[PDB]
């Protein structure tokens, strides 16, 4: 009585960015664990230590880097049916275990194990590594002999809340954002703790445990590597797919190299004309040979530029200029990008006029808008008519930015206004900007559109100040806070409280791939003190703190797409429509395409949940699920735990809602705000990240310059040349799909569950996404929708096409927040 098995694994050398016979002998042991026969203590019986016997070269299903090994277990009639196994690696080097498959007389009796886990030397683990077969069980359905194993593995994953975490640990826990400052290096690099107070609320991040700095016991000391639990950093076969490593290289190597070129006056310090910026993707920028030779050897980085190996670095041409070099300058495109650009989810309907501020007048005085209704050209509408017909909209950054303008403007090389933009929905269905208000605290001018004269340059600059607001809000709030930061606590809670066996674990975990990893690298190099974001975006050392102020108002249930639209007053509830909302901007590309994706995910969740939960009772009674959600709210988002809007998770309908929102944030929402960054923002004049001066005052040389040289006046106002080179490089990385991405509708292994009904439902989901993609292609070819879906830049809105090939494609929805 012997069971034949096949082990598939990848040796360490295949998944690194920087011999098989050794696996034979007594170097790798496996022990099967019975699911049906228990020892005296009720635990599944354990078989004998069994070793890898030989290499299996005649296996066609092997992928790149994968090796298969034969094994033969002795398993007599007393042992029952296997359901789990132990593995002990006695080698000195870790390997990546993929799968164990046990053969049976019939092909239906095959038992499959999907592992996908790094296995380190047995002496490094407190308890032996255990893996379960791919059967799905809610806790009350677990075979009795596996219950204790299920419960103890979860205990292992939680740890005890103490200790410095090491590379091989698989311990998931929470901590505050106290690791961004670097006070032990310089007092000026001190940063506030974010999280754990009502003054600075914030989502938690993964605990690393390096301990305190010497100069501040509340700030965590720096480390060369920021830990994540080992299997959150899976590796890649090809180095060019390790995109997440790029920010570290940009900060530590590339940025110092660029800076030396500017210190040595080897290239002009400023752009002088728009052509100087267009040159970056045409002929390139010429840099010294020792700078080029430092950059081009680096993995990942070298893929960002074309070079001649001597003096030229050339950036790729951004989509937004691929047809028209100038269309970005039009009012039409400015407005269109608020519904179809990199940041499409901030605009709000106006139901009253003038707009009002909620700012404390004791501190900020009267903040009532100074825009008058009669100054606006609404194509012949009166204000009463345009309001009543819901044609007026705004991009309102006044109350968000005003509390920080004084502090920002005290920086030596930042100056900003808090802005409002008024939009009118024309009879042809496109948006028209009709006024911009530029405000300063104690101080407020209204700028109207103009096409001729010095007033047209002032209007151009006013649009730049608006997009500096918008770029900062996009990066820190729409992107970093709402997707990256908000999701990490749910990742942590899932691994701590839902068994790998659990149906909701299997539903959600594909939507977490690489999230903790990219976030930890971001804490180290992107959002740290003097990191990429602080040295490229307007608010400098205030950048992350500003996102904490916005998190005060973050509402989980308002992240659902229909709720968000209604809240922002860009849709109304309408049960006579497919999706239950009527779009007041009917053509709104992000929202109209997003609703299709939303509905597809909804159908998938509503078809998967009832396979495992028949009644509300089954949700209430699932102890893992209840512990998971309690911890996600009370610890992971614990600064908001008291808010009344958290779902209680006592019904089927709550479980669906929670899972749907999580999946939406991690896939389509992140994709829509992330993968258009270089396509729209690769031209720095279209998406400036910073402003450096206020408007010229009449009678000064800066004002005279504005009359005689509008391009120089514009370039002096926005992001300087050196930070432009950095910020372009980092948004080029972020806009790139790695070749090993897993997209919505895909999974990394087809045998993630043995439940044929769940597999069929998942197949239906993938088929529906292909049907939706064809629908969205038809929309982009529809001449009636050209005004908003293509615009004067002639750039089809493809950001919610579910599929994509590798590269910088402006399309494709990953499962997760992976970059
Ligand atoms: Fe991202």
């Amino acid at each position: 009585h012997k069971i034949k098995g096949t082990v598939v694994l990848m040796p360490k050398n295949e998944l690194e960015v920087n011999n098989l016979n050794a696996f034979l002998g007594r170097s790798v042991s496996l022990q099967l664990i019975s699911a049906t026969k228990a020892d005296a203590h009720g635990k599944g019986k354990v078989g004998k230590d069994t070793f890898l016997e030989g290499i299996n070269t005649s296996l066609p299903t092997l992928g790149a880097g994968e090796s298969a090994f034969n094994i033969h277990f002795e398993w007599d009639g007393s042992m029952g049916i296997p359901g789990a196994f132990y593995i002990k690696n006695y080698m000195q080097v870790e390997f990546f275990l993929k799968s164990l498959t046990l053969e049976a007389i019939s092909n239906q009796g095959t038992i499959r194990f999907v592992c996908n886990s790094w296995v380190y030397n047995t002496k490094l683990y407190k308890s032996v590594r255990i893996f379960f077969a791919n059967h799905t069980y809610v806790p009350s359905e677990t075979p009795a002999p596996l219950v204790e194993y299920r419960e103890e593995e979860l205990k292992s994953l939680r740890g005890n809340g103490t200790g410095e975490r090491k590379e091989y640990d698989r311990i998931y826990d929470y901590d505050v954002y106290n690791d961004l400052g670097n006070p032990d290096k310089s007092e000026k690099l001190a940063r506030p703790v974010l999280g754990g107070s009502s003054t600075f609320p914030y989502p938690r991040r993964g605990r690393t445990g390096r301990g305190p700095t010497v100069t501040d016991p509340n700030t965590e000391k720096q480390g060369e590597v920021f830990y994540v639990p080992r299997d959150e950093n899976l590796g890649h076969l090809k180095s060019k797919d390790a995109l997440e490593i790029g920010t570290k290289s940009l900060s530590q190597i590339v940025q110092p190299a660029f800076e030396s070129a500017f210190d040595l006056k080897s290239t002009p310090i400023e752009f002088h004309s728009f052509q100087d910026v267009h040159d970056l993707y045409e002929g390139g920028i010429k840099l010294p040979r020792d700078v080029i030779s430092t950059i081009i050897p680096l993995p990942v980085i070298k893929e960002l530029y074309r070079t001649d190996g001597q003096h030229i670095l050339k950036f790729p041409q951004p989509h937004v200029v691929q047809v028209s070099q100038s269309a970005w300058m039009t009012d039409e495109e400015f407005a269109r990008e608020m519904i179809a650009g990199v940041n499409p989810c901030v605009i709000r309907g106006l139901e009253e006029f003038p707009p009002k501020s909620n700012l404390d007048p004791a501190i900020y005085g009267d903040q009532s808008s100074k825009i008058t209704a009669d100054s606006l050209d609404l194509d012949g509408y009166t204000m009463d008519e345009a309001l009543g017909s819901r044609r007026l909209f705004m991009l309102d950054y006044h109350d968000i930015f005003m509390p920080y303008v004084r502090q920002i403007n005290q920086l030596n090389s930042a100056k900003t206004y808090a802005t409002r933009t008024i939009l009118f929905l024309r009879e042809d269905g496109t948006l028209k900007p009709v006024a911009i208000e530029l405000s300063l605290p104690h101080v407020s001018q209204v700028v109207l559109p103009a096409k001729e004269g010095v007033e047209s340059t002032i209007w151009l600059l006013a649009k730049a100040y608006v997009i500096v607001n918008d770029s900062c809000y996009h990066q820190l709030m729409s992107h970093w806070l709402n997707t990256h930061a908000a999701m990490e606590p749910f990742v942590i809670a899932t691994h701590r409280h839902l068994s790998v066996l659990h149906p909701i674990y299997k539903l959600l975990t594909p939507h977490y791939r690489n999230n903790m990893n990219i976030n930890a690298l971001a804490r180290q190099s992107a959002i740290n003190a003097n990191g990429i974001i602080e040295t490229t975006f307007l608010p400098s050392k205030y950048s992350v703190e500003m996102s904490s102020a916005v998190y005060k108002n973050w509402v989980f249930t308002d992240q659902a797409l229909p709720a968000d639209l209604i809240k922002r007053g860009v849709a109304i509830k309408d049960p006579s429509t497919p999706h239950g909302v009527r779009l007041l901007i009917e053509d709104y590309p992000y929202a109209a395409d997003g609703l299709e994706i939303w509905a597809a995910i909804k159908t998938w969740v509503q078809e998967y949940v009832p396979l495992y939960y028949a009644r509300d009772d089954d949700v209430k009674n699932d102890s893992e699920l209840q512990h998971w959600w309690k911890e996600a709210v009370e610890k992971g988002h614990g600064d908001l735990k008291d808010k009344p809007w958290w779902p209680k998770l006592q019904t089927l309908e709550d479980l669906v809602e929670v899972c749907l929102i999580i999946i939406w944030i991690a896939s389509a929402l992140h994709a829509a705000v992330n993968f258009g960054q270089y396509p729209y923002g690769g031209l720095i004049m279209n998406r400036p990240t910073a402003s450096r001066r206020l408007l010229p005052e009449k009678g000064t040389p800066e004002y005279e310059e504005m009359i005689n040289n509008h391009e120089k006046a514009y370039l002096r106002t926005i992001t300087s040349k050196l930070p432009t080179l950095i910020s372009l490089s980092v948004i080029e990385i972020a806009s790139t799909h790695a070749s090993d991405e897993v997209y919505l509708g895909q999974r990394d292994n087809p045998h993630w569950t043995s439940d044929s009904k769940a597999l069929q439902a998942f197949q239906k989901f993938g088929n529906k996404l292909k049907e939706i993609e064809e629908k969205l292609v038809r929309r982009n070819n529809d001449p009636s929708l050209q005004g908003n879906r293509l615009g004067p830049v002639q750039l089809p809105y493809t950001l919610l096409y579910p599929s994509s090939e590798e590269g910088l494609t402006f399309r494709g929805i990953p499962n997760s927040i992976s970059i």
